[PDB]
RNA sequence: GAUGGGGUUAGCGCAAGCGAAGCUCUUGAUCGAAGCCCCGGUAAACGGCGGCCGUAACUAUAACGGUCCUAAGGUAGCGA
């Protein structure tokens, strides 16, 4: 178990909130397999 | 000195009184400039150069916004 090194510096008011506005809890959006962000130049096995 | 208002009195009414001309006391139409008000300009003229409330990826701050006021809200630079 290693410590996550957050980008908030010195947390003052609330830790969880701070974390939430951090890269660790950034939004993740998946790449489309079909649809908009869907075009693949080369396959996984291409 | 325009007009008005008085004072005096030649004269007239059987009389309270009225009262010419003059002189005279007063009122002050009209005329009448600059100034002042007025309309602009001028700050290396004298001078003056704002508040309150909110707002961002913990927190804090607030580039941002709201509103009131002003002739205008302090620029560059500097700053216990
Ligand atoms: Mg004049
Ligand atoms: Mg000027
Ligand atoms: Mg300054
Ligand atoms: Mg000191």
């Amino acid at each position: 178990m290693s410590r996550y090194q957050h980008t908030k510096g010195q947390i003052k008011d609330n830790a969880i909130e701070a974390l939430l506005h951090d890269p660790l809890f950034r939004q993740r959006v998946e790449k489309n397999k079909k649809g908009k962000g869907s075009y693949m130049r080369k396959g996984k096995h291409g």
